[PDB]
């Protein structure tokens, strides 16, 4: 069962921006959104996707583990944090592009499409360039297809090893307290239109998990706190989160 809450619309509106948040309770298995059908509509998982290429560069070996240092090649880019050796755990953390193209090319076409379709991951559409498909190819995910997937992460169900599950979960840590545990992942999409943000990822209570998987307009990246910021209120007024 799926609930329409347009009260939420007011966190985006109040930040003259627009955008959709899905939250799905664990316990109840019922599902809660601002906007069903934007909910419904596929958009480019851009940095969303190292959750699906971490997991399937670890399970082929294209990754030992989360400590294997991935050495910068030498080429300076403009995000600060990318010029510097990474392992596993900070290419997740800075969204380390160039590492997890790096990946992809290793993975190759034929097993990264092979696995999305094992994963149901999206469309599963790997159309374009294995090296940025997810950014500007035919690959395209809904934020209900986001929970659908973290969903079965979650539970260790997707077709990849125990093992390689742990340590993608591992990795998306984002945020822990007395309270609350956060596993998650940011996006930022802006090669095709519409420039959008994305956070998905779920919270861990003491008795229960809160998958949420949110995106919204973002013409720049002036916004991009807001995706953590809008998904928290909405958590806030839910009282999943103090
Ligand atoms: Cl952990």
């Amino acid at each position: 069962e799926w609930q329409e809450n347009k009260s939420w619309n007011a966190h985006f509106t109040e930040h003259k921006s627009q955008g959709v948040v899905v939250l799905w309770n664990e316990n109840k298995q019922q599902g809660f959104t601002n906007n069903l059908k934007r909910a419904n509509q596929a958009f480019l998982p851009a940095s969303t996707f190292k959750i699906p290429n971490s997991l399937i560069a670890l399970d082929l070996g294209v990754v030992k583990d989360e400590h294997q240092v991935f050495k910068w090649d030498g080429q300076t880019r403009d995000i600060a944090t990318w010029n510097r050796d990474h392992n596993l755990i900070t290419a997740m953390k800075y969204s380390v592009v160039p590492v997890y193209q790096e990946f992809a090319r290793q993975i190759g076409e034929a097993r990264m499409s092979k696995m999305l379709h094992a994963f149901d991951y999206g469309n599963e559409d790997i159309s374009g360039n294995v090296d940025s498909f997810w950014l500007d190819g035919g690959i395209r995910i809904s934020a209900t297809e986001q929970i659908s997937f973290l969903r079965k992460l979650y539970h260790n169900k997707l077709h990849v090893s125990e093992r390689s599950q742990r340590i993608v979960k591992q990795a998306m840590l984002t945020e822990a307290n007395g309270d609350y545990i956060i596993r998650a992942k940011t996006g930022y999409s802006t090669r095709i239109e519409p420039k959008i943000g994305w956070w998905v990822g779920w919270v861990e209570l003491d008795d229960n998990v809160w998958f949420f998987a949110m995106n919204m307009d973002m013409p720049t990246s002036d916004g991009l706190g807001l995706r953590q910021a809008i998904t928290k209120e909405v958590l806030k007024q839910e009282k999943i989160i103090p």
